[PDB]
């Protein structure tokens, strides 16, 4: 029901906001380091810190610019937050195997 950091704890979303973007919310994905990334979007979270300026450069998702998402508490790296796209104009994709699922 509810997705918590799962190095903290820290509150972060729920599985009522998971969003189907291109028709699945979740996204497997590499980036330029070759880290592989299993991504869960939705269109909201929280707790998080967004950080720096953002940059579409070699965005996963046509059209969004990215900022790295921090836990607001621990500053582990829980994902990006997408903005400057259409339908939606923002979204964020976090990894999923940073999170835990439980009760509200
Ligand atoms: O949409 C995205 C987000 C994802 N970005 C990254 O992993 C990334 C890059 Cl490229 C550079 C730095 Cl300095 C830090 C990070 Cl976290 C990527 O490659 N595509
Ligand atoms: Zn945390």
């Amino acid at each position: 029901s509810i997705f918590r950091c799962r190095q903290c704890g820290q509150t972060i979303s729920r599985r009522d906001w998971l969003l189907p973007m291109g028709g699945d919310h979740e996204h497997v994905v590499f980036n330029p380091a070759g880290m592989i990334f299993r991504v869960w979007c939705f269109s909201l979270a929280q707790g998080l810190r967004l950080i720096g300026a953002p940059s579409g450069e070699f965005s996963w998702f046509k059209g969004y610019d990215w900022t790295i998402a921090l836990c607001g508490q621990c500053g582990s790296h829980l994902g990006w937050h997408y903005e400057g796209g259409s339908q939606p104009q923002t979204f964020f994709g976090l990894i999923k195997d940073r999170l835990a699922e439980g009760p509200a």
